[PDB]
């Protein structure tokens, strides 16, 4: 009976205290920082404002000008490349926010839109996540016979291996081909690829948003949208293997319960 | 043996023409929308950029201090209030952005700690779900016998019909109540309270981000971690009511496809 109580508020109890353990990190990473960037940021905005002497009513509306241009200077958006871009950023649960429905009825249809888009995606992912587990679970039992080896069992320390070294390798891939392309740090390249993949998406990096790209490299448009749905996979399928268990053997444990009645 | 490939392949195929039914339906709504907004903002940066005959140097120098300007002038982010807000929109993966580790160390420091607290925090709503919807089954077969209904069976279309209503429910008491505390639109509340609890977060609007509520308005703060961290439960709780079931069975399939050996 109680099993299953005290494993949900031990969850709980992890969690809030994960999250104090986080926040008091990131203020100590980095409120200096930004404590640092207000003030060169207010010196910079007062010489400017004062060298032309603008007026409070000019710049407030300047502000609002360069504000909403940012998503316009980077190239047009809403054209079949970018609306196929955002779909993905929809239905992935991405979100970088690059772009956002202007209209109320783009923003009501992406509400309708995700609704089934993203339990479609869900269980595509996690299905070709356990035909990619199933697959590398035979390749790797015949390269054991292959070697030789004394036994052909294939455990889950070797799954959790691959798996493991599945999603490094795909994020070293990321992070090699676009630190290439848009002439990011191989670091902020990979932090990119790591932020995409883990489907976070905050946005401050964003690919294929440099001079037109969406339009002038379609080649690239296409790797960047291969690399979303093929390392997807990939993070899927190493959850499918470690996570998923967990999920379900709460059900399973009150299903004992219930038969034990 | 083929029933698991041809319902991937036949979740693939749906999906990629889900994509191009989303697409060019984002293409019809908004491509004209955004081509008057380019127009209009074209227009008043020209005549502003005219009337104070601004040097090229200095406008793009004043857009890079604008850009950089707009997290800050919302209020402090990195102190504690904002640090737990940014840690929530990281392990539940809203990832608004209306903030980012500035420096590499905080960059790092975030990748490690998603890694970690992404699993922990999926254990934690599925398990937490799974009670809630144990909990709605035996409030609601003792409804039918406080009722007196002929049998005091509850099937899946009566849990499926609460679990919706929750969903539908806990989404516009978050539009009522942002609505009223951010002065917005209750239809832009709603789209803001949908984004948050699919865990999208384009981040276009975001709460608390208003003359420093994160420091003025403390009990407000309260809510909207409390709001998000209740909504996700229901949701959480209705995909493992209605989609939970589709994850696992193609592993199901495939134990029984070996067992059939
Ligand atoms: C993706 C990789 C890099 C990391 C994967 C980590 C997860 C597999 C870990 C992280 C937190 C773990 C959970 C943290 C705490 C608990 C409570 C624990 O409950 C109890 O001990 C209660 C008493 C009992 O059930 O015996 C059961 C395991 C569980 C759910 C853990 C299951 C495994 C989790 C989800
Ligand atoms: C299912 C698996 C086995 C195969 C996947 C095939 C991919 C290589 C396809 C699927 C969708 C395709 C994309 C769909 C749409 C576009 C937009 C297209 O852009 C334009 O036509 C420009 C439009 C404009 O600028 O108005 C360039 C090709 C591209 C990126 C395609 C590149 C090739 C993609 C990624
Ligand atoms: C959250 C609410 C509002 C919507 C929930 C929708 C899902 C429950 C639906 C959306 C798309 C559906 C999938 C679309 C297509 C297929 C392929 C289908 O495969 C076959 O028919 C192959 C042959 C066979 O298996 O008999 C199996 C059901 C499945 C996975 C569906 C399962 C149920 C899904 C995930
Ligand atoms: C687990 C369940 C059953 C109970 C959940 C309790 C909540 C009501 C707690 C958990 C975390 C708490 C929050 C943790 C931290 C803060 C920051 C705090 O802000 C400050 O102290 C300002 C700091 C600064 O400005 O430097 C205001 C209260 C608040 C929002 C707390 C409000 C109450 C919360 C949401
Ligand atoms: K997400
Ligand atoms: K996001
Ligand atoms: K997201
Ligand atoms: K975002
Ligand atoms: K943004």
């Amino acid at each position: 009976m109680k099993r299953q109580n005290v494993r949900t508020l031990s969850l709980i109890v992890c969690t809030f205290t994960y999250l104090l353990v986080g926040a008091a990190v990131f203020d100590a990473l980095e409120s200096d920082h930004e404590m640092r960037e207000e003030e060169k940021l207010k010196a910079e905005e007062i010489r400017i404002k004062g060298k032309y002497n603008i007026s409070s009513e000019d710049y407030r509306q300047l502000e609002l000008v360069i504000l909403q241009s940012e998503p316009h200077r980077a190239g047009v958006q809403w054209k079949f490349a970018g609306s196929f871009y955002f779909a993905i950023t929809v239905i992935t649960t991405i979100g970088y926010g690059h772009a956002a429905p202007g209209t109320d009825a783009g923003k009501a249809f992406c509400m309708f839109y995700a609704v089934l888009g993203i339990p479609l995606t869900l269980v595509m992912f996690q299905s070709l996540g356990e035909r990619m587990n199933t697959f590398v679970r035979y390749l790797l039992k015949r390269i054991k016979k292959c070697c030789g080896m004394r036994n052909t069992d294939v455990s889950m320390e070797n799954m959790v291996t691959v798996g493991f070294f599945s999603c490094m390798g795909t994020l070293c891939i990321g992070a090699a081909a676009f630190s290439q392309c848009e002439e990011w740090s191989f670091f902020h390249a990979y932090y990119y690829c790591f932020i995409t993949l883990t489907t976070i998406g905050f946005g401050d990096y964003v690919a294929l948003q440099t001079k037109g790209a969406l339009q002038k490299k379609p080649l690239y448009v296409a790797f960047s949208f291969m690399y979303i749905l093929v390392g997807l996979t990939v993070i899927g399928a190493f959850l499918n293997l470690v996570v998923l268990r967990f999920l379900t053997m709460n059900s399973e444990d009150e299903r004992r319960d219930a038969e034990a009645e």
